[PDB]
């Protein structure tokens, strides 16, 4: 099965990505070239050293995805008004632009899409949850299943381990045929 | 770990009984007498049968949960006549129940979990306030609260599998479970 | 044009029975007899003495109201224990009042509006699932719904049911949120 | 009292910029040459000829705008990638810009802004809420109120709606009203 991560040498994106290529070969977007190196290490992992933003939006597209047929699990994790303009374009239109590029392999899997979730922080945040929602009732009929992990602070969210949000996203794409996992809402102990 | 479970002969009773036996010991309170009887061959599980409404409310609590001082998880998946009946038990039944328990719960820092016309909305978004400010009052006591919200039954018990496996620094306050389409 | 309005004798009642008055009938329903007669004062305002949660629920229906053949607008301002009396007057009262109204409402095409600490959180939140839901089942029938959320003059409550039932012919108010 | 109101030569900024006429001297914005001459036709009306997002966001500020030192009332009327730039920026990011802006003289008058609310624009919508309701809580202590109307599945019904919302008593504000057809 074919995975594609965003993020994926912050800390939620490594230990995604190190869950999911126990039965997928992932590919693995990133920033960082010591974690893109550690994350080559595992078996089935395909690292893309990826200026995510310029690639999505500015390019037409990543080219190491470009041929992917199928696509079984999409993950993103990855003045004021260039700080708007840095925030939306990462947290908002690269998710709907990536997933829109990846579309027809997401159709022909069946797919799952999972997102993960000041004044500039609550408008990316509610603009991400509106675009998942919609997204999620253009494409059930096509057998695409649509989902947003939601970390957020009890205290703040940087206490939530890592590896519990790969959890949270292991149980969202192994939930069984019948059923979506629409949202997962995540906090500190 | 001791678990609680109301509506224990239910489809989703049923499957959470199933999975919660794994690592706790299962209070299952249930209505059916033969399905408690076929719980009962779980090792560990301790059937309750249970007019929830009556035990709960009227009687201030049920006899064979009395003695426990310690619940890690307690789950609760049990006109104007049935506006009395849907309120009563969707909602002051487990109000009423998670108070009546609150010693143990705070004792053992557990975990509580609520399985989410005119009447149908009311009670859905009433358990909803619910659980939200409940987990106010008890955030400073040690009680982690959870709503699972939905479907085929093994899938909320997994749901419910998921809500308590949790670390120890995070918790799931809520899982949206829907249809596939 | 016609006006039924619970808790018509607390604070918020009592104003918004004066503002609707200058334009309805106000069938204004309360249990201070000092305030019911006082209010009866106004002209066009006829008070009703009422034990709601026993009429509406345990008698199914308020005597005085069973006879009115349009509601133009009707305003719903009216521990275990704890929970029954709460559950009783904020949820149950208004679902049913307004069920058992429900054809006189049908004939004016006529407005409900609802005005919105465990049982506290749980009762407002029943409120408005209960607006909600009644909303869509009768949007096909004719009656407008719409809940006024207040987080306060009751005045100023009164002054937001007169901008929703005035709002204009193409055009429903069917939410306000209204802070300190 | 001094009003700002953007987006004011479209169907919904005219009647805005009509009631507040009342009351107000009004800045209107648009780009629309004849609309704006039209509207230079009611009194205590300086149009603003304005493309607004370049203004706003590259030129850092409306430069008709500057000498500003109270405003009561400020109102925002105003598949591709382009798209996503497209509306984002128009309504949002001008928002917050706009009202950063003017945030002394809003704070001076101790004023209002209100703001009036397919992936794009479901993404959108959500995204305007959410600058709203943080702004509001940003601005809380330091005077400014803050509102939306959300209109739902005729422009003078929102300049009505907006006119409720300026109108508000002493102590009570109108923090959001839902409207639909």
């Amino acid at each position: 099965k074919i995975a594609v991560v965003t993020g994926a040498t912050g800390g939620m994106g490594i230990e995604i990505v190190k869950d999911l290529s126990r039965d997928h070969i992932v590919y693995a977007l990133g920033r960082n070239p010591e974690h893109l190196a550690a994350l080559a290490e595992i078996e089935g992992v395909e690292p893309i050293e990826s200026d995510i933003v310029k690639e999505v939006l500015e390019e037409g597209g990543v080219d190491k995805l470009k041929n992917l047929d199928h696509v079984d699990t999409l993950v993103h994790a990855a003045g004021s008004v260039a700080e708007w303009h840095a925030h939306l374009d990462l947290n908002v239109i690269v998710p709907a632009e990536l997933s829109r590029q990846l579309l027809p392999a997401l159709r022909a899997a069946s797919g799952c899409v999972i997102y993960i979730n000041n004044t500039i922080y609550a408008a990316s945040k509610h603009a991400l949850r509106g675009l998942a929602d919609a997204f999620r009732k253009e494409e059930a009929n096509n057998g695409i299943r649509v989902s947003t992990v939601s970390p957020g602070p009890t205290r703040p969210e940087i206490y939530i381990e890592p590896k519990e949000i790969a959890n949270a996203i292991r149980f969202v794409i192994d939930a069984g045929e019948t059923t979506q996992i629409t949202n997962v809402d995540v906090r500190p102990r």
